[PDB]
């Protein structure tokens, strides 16, 4: 009911967050890029979720268009996964308002400790990534925006691959990605995650992908990307493989 | 696969567990008839599960079978779920051996702290429930057997219902059952279960059900039945392998 | 300080406790008659700890009195301690102004969920009990008034004993009828730690401290306060104030 | 009374497997410190008392207060009490083979316990400002008991930085800081921990304020460790020319 969600949510995260320890998961954020709201610290009532998840796996079963293919603006790594564009996923109105809900929004902004704008272009409000076969994979990239809240729905048992790799504190330079060079500089954190997990990626500034999938399993996960003050600077790249498969710099 | 998994099991087993915090698993036990093996504690690698779950969703969408019965040996609860019988179960090769791993039995004997036997009635080695509907659910009983390991592969979110409640310290008299007494006289634990959680449960002196669902949803495990030393069958009461038992009932 | 003691103690209990979270701890001293304040639930900043651990050390060097008398309207049961009077503790500007502080009577208030009023017997104002040998308790009893914050500042570990035994749920009578609670109900035991404070339900629950196994350090501060049904008085046992009280032995 | 060994392996053996004690090894090599506290019990809580009660051999307090010139005279400002200590208790304890034995599965390598009977050593920081200053170990392996433990806004905590090595000659100290991270470990009351004293550079940070910091230590030996240089030695003799 909107209203009515953004009130639970409210007294949800109330039960279990407080100013403390909030900044404490800042802390982590800013550090690693990135927190995971796990088991022990939930984010959305399980029910809540339960509902995402299954508006989205109706979307899935309408809308699904596979993706293969080399993105040029970072270093030519792979993209072997089915997507969903955004256009589709405003449709459902309850991952929309939810994206844009005061209270979710509120919350998480004493994690990233500054404004979150959900202003973003509209063929990136929402992606929704399900890869299915081996060698699947969401190959290291950067985010054009500050933020992004990522919903594990379903994620393959950890022995199947399908972690995210992240490289924090380091930025997108499209004319020289240098891949394949700061991993050779930084250490890479791997996060496994489980079924249900929710984590807020600082998508600009952390170098990340998702580990391959070594046999056929199924990886399906919601982005809501958000932005900060410093993104409402132009596009450029050319290199939307999500929502055009043959963009300029989308090679197969 | 194959025999490999015990061995995989045994490490899997040696990383988490050892033989105090197994015995203060014992103490919840017998404590409780119920102990959870959750993403804390977990009991058998994510790949094995995924196995398992793969194969009952196969079963379920292969013999699926609907039951709403009441069930006179235990008050006349109803039983509103879908069943797999444990004939078609044993076709897979992964769960029967699984349900007869010596290291599996082995490591929960420690729980247990006795022989866990796997000789049952071969109409009760192994189960599925699928509920779907609302107000599905598997009402109030005991178990003819000691253990049940139960595995809860797809389980509701917690404010659709869907969790076991139970009463330990209990014993099943067929013509008697007393279970609304035994509730007036036995305070009710509730165990919420989330997806992917398995748990042992002392079916034979703990009074359980699970709370029926309060909307449509998906709530699908899998039980192991074993035996102990203590364990004739009587009651006609086997409505999971006949819809049409003596004791089933009808509305 | 002075004044400054309010603004830090509402400052540093809005960033670990909401309304929601207070609630809980609401149902749980109801429950139990009884909730922790510990290392996941603190209460007063570590400064002001320090302070009042470091004034009651003092006060219990100067003015130590030793108790070791049973109590005749709690069953006979042993009181074997020392003490420091309330008057005494009255003179530390800082238990004092700390003991009628909106702020923590405000927070604690929302977990008795109802008024806490700082007017109670001149005597029984604050307590200090320092045990120090064994076989040293205060013995099963229960509190005239309704709430005590009880500051756990020195304690022994959970093997040497000392832990909080309590039964809530109770009440003081003539009759007291104490072993005789103790077989129809079940006894919570509370361990506590060095620098954990615990709020209690004195009225309505039966509590006790577990006898020193061994010689071991047992410091404690009692800030009794009352209710509004606390507002009449009687017994003749008021042993911490009077150690020749008509109930001692 | 040899009845130490018996009630030590099956304490040990239904709180460890050898995959659990594996994992503990990969900790000691990458941190060269692992610390047995509540989750990791090492010994009985009867043992750790009756050595607690004797180690408080303490008969022999003597204070100390020098620079130890080849840590680049770092302090050494404590109480100790000489290897003394070989009460029968901490002798047999040192050369049990049960705990020698449990110990040797983490340090992945046999452990012996034939060191300079120069073997256990007891501290007893007291006063502010008392700190066993930054240095490495002659001997490769040793058991430090936290006997007693201040608490962590008072100090005592073990700062360790692990994979470097002692030059008695160019000790390299604070070079050494800026180059390679620092790791602080907690201790409480009751924890013992192994510490690899050879590779690891260690210290224990200053007491903020009058406190009490007691620990034992069961210096032992491995295959690899030889010559006893520097003239340091300064824990036995307090005027050993090494000292300030
Ligand atoms: N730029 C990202 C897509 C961003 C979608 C929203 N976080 C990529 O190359 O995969
Ligand atoms: N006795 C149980 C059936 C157990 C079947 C699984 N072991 C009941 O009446 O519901
Ligand atoms: N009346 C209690 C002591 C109360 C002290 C003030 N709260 C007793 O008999 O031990
Ligand atoms: N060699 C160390 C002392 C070790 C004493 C024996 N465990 C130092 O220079 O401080
Ligand atoms: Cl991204
Ligand atoms: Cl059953
Ligand atoms: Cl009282
Ligand atoms: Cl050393
Ligand atoms: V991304
Ligand atoms: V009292
Ligand atoms: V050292």
């Amino acid at each position: 009911n909107v209203e009515q969600i953004d009130e639970n949510l409210a007294k949800f995260l109330a039960e279990r967050y407080t100013p403390e320890s909030v900044a404490q998961l800042a802390d982590r954020f800013h550090r690693f890029g990135f927190v995971k709201f796990d088991a022990a610290n939930r984010l959305v009532p399980d029910e809540l979720q339960t509902a995402v998840r299954e508006e989205c796996d109706l979307l899935i079963e309408q809308h699904k268009e596979r993706r293969n293919l080399l993105l040029s603006t970072t270093g030519n790594t792979p993209r072997r996964m089915s997507v969903v564009k955004s256009e589709e996923i405003e449709k459902s109105e309850l991952i929309s308002t939810l994206s844009r809900s005061e209270v979710l929004l509120g919350f998480l902004a004493g994690i990233t400790r500054e404004e979150i704008i959900p202003e973003v272009s509209s063929d990136e409000r929402y992606l929704i990534t399900h890869q299915e076969f081996k060698s699947d994979t969401h190959g290291w990239h950067w985010g054009d925006y500050s933020f992004a809240l990522i919903w594990a729905l379903r994620m393959p048992p950890i022995e199947h691959g399908g972690m995210l790799q992240a490289v924090p504190h380091t930025h997108w330079d499209k004319s020289n990605p240098r891949i394949n060079q700061t991993l050779c500089e930084r250490e890479i954190n791997t996060h496994g995650l489980e079924s249900g997990d929710l984590y807020l990626l600082r998508t600009d500034t952390t170098l990340h992908r998702t580990v391959p999938l070594s046999e056929d399993s199924t990886r399906t996960i919601l982005v809501m990307t958000w932005a900060a003050k410093r993104d409402l600077k132009d596009l450029v790249g050319n290199d939307r493989w999500w929502e055009n498969p043959e963009a300029e710099a989308a090679r197969a």
